[PDB]
């Protein structure tokens, strides 16, 4: 098959250039429906992606969309098919996979047939279905267990009259989270938020020249400066009490409290304690739970932190959304 | 001197002036139904000789400890006695709640109530933990339904209308007919003028906005219950399918000769239709007014809630935010 190399992304990079019967160029793990159907619409001879149409996590139909419009499927190129490609430049893609340009070879591909994708989306809906048996199957149980928790708050500290009626904001040490504090600034000088430092984020907070009211987590994991910043020590504790780090907040001479539970993420301790004070509103930072990330999870997803995002309710904010509000 | 305790009765709220004066040995009379933790740790600390409950301590939807902490600091409960026991009671006035639950001012009777023990208490929080268990394996189980029958919505957005590029990159607000929308609305009069987000009427919220003077973009719903001013404002109009593709109301929308688009689904909130056709158009975010579904609502429901509000909420992640919190920071 011969046409124009063209690398497309689905959000817009050579979907308005790409003609009928050239070779796309794509970097599409689980391809999205929206994406094939822009992809189809174009009429390409071929589309050759650098990842699986379907990686098996979750029934994909785009794909198959593609094959019945009579598009050539070529899969796993890797990186080497986007360092090798010359946007718009004559290519040769044969039945066996291969592209060229001329008779230099620049990738190897798999060829996805319809049967082929007709059974990786099967097999991936058996495994969505097993993947959530077990997972809601753990939600009953925790639901059933921690139902002390969830209903009386039973374990929560009584932190004081700080939280309530306040906006809370809570930081937590996830991917880029001091850059979405740092984007935050404006946000916290102008409505003063109680500030809650989860873990190594109370160690961001404190180095951004900020004073949390709260420390959650276990002080082995979280910075002397932190630790001794005034702030008050909420500890993780077993069921029975027992709180690891309790020597280390005994040496520093500090006041702390224990949180007693079977929770094991500190975030969605902080969360509970929050929500438990009866704030104006929960900014949550750099922890974010989804529905897409429980089912695209390969691994046993903890259904207490998409429990903990239920419970908050229409309190819960990503600081995400309150960024984009001085975007 | 006839038989009981006798004590002071003072009316008590879980966020009232009545246990901040609370004395040791008084009668607290109280309306708390599935009494909270807080208020139970409250009023022990207080130490009265009774509390006297308008309502159950455990209605038998969850199971809240409380009644059990006041009865192991030695306080008699009493409940169920109605609306009478709030009308018939004098503040700080020396009341007599007999063994039987009898409140009396001297010979002269006010109200009826049943007494609850340490152990029936304890058979009380024991029902209603079975019940939560037996209702959330019902939920749960309607939960893993809808996802392995509903994937290709919840995956693929499979029945998902395409209403052009208006939403994509942009702030969503959706309206829908809650208790108190129109002044929720209201409330964000300067969100909307500021931020000039894309507009989503729902049922009867769809004429809220248009009255107000707006012009939203989607109106999502039966066109049945949605007024002709807002069905000829402009709108590009949604309506809900079975999953065969029937629309109840089309013949509405081709007697006005307007232009509509279907959504085939087996979702029958137009709020989520709403929410998940937003998500899928992949704006920057999706302030939803007049719609809220929490895990609390679903602990206390006891009637079978739908699984299908509780998993957009989930889907929409962290674009999701509720008009309240939105206009908490205009207050």
């Amino acid at each position: 098959l011969q046409g124009a190399t063209r690398i497309c992304t689905p959000q817009g990079k050579g979907l308005k250039r790409l003609s009928e019967g050239d070779l796309a160029i794509i970097d599409a793990p689980d391809l999205s429906r929206t994406f094939a159907q822009r992809l189809l619409a174009a009429k390409p001879a071929a589309v050759l992606n650098v990842s699986r149409f379907t990686t098996g996590s979750v029934p994909n139909f785009g794909p198959q969309m593609l094959i019945d419009g009579g598009i050539q499927l070529v899969e796993g190129f890797g990186q080497e098919l986007l360092d090798g490609t010359k946007d718009g430049k004559k290519g040769r893609l044969t039945e066996d996979g291969q592209l060229f340009y001329g008779e230099r070879l620049i990738s190897n591909g798999s060829v996805l047939s319809g049967p082929a994708a007709e059974n990786a989306f099967a097999d991936a809906q058996q495994s969505l279905l097993d993947r959530m048996e077990a997972y809601f199957g753990n939600t009953i149980q925790f639901i059933h267990s921690e139902a002390p928790l969830l209903i009386d708050g039973l374990g929560i500290p009584d932190t004081g009259n700080a939280i309530e009626g306040r906006k809370v904001l809570i930081a937590s040490p996830g991917d880029n989270h001091r850059s979405r504090l740092k984007e935050l600034r404006s946000f916290i000088r102008e409505y003063d938020p109680v500030l809650i430092g989860v873990d190594g984020a109370a160690d961001t907070l404190v180095e951004l020249g900020y004073k949390p009211a709260l420390i959650v987590g276990n002080p082995t994991g979280i910075g002397a400066d932190a630790l001794r910043s005034g702030a008050n020590v909420i500890l993780p504790a077993d069921p029975d009490g027992h709180a690891v780090g309790l020597e280390r907040i005994q040496d520093l001479g500090i006041g702390a409290m224990t949180f007693p539970s079977s929770v094991n993420s500190s975030t969605d301790l902080a969360l509970l304690l929050a929500d438990f004070h009866n704030p104006q509103m929960i900014v949550n930072v750099g922890g974010p739970v989804t529905l897409d990330g429980v089912f695209e999870n390969r691994e046993d997803s903890d259904p207490a932190a998409l429990l903990t995002r239920a419970k908050l309710g229409t309190k819960l904010v990503d600081g995400s959304v309150i960024a984009s509000l001085y975007t």
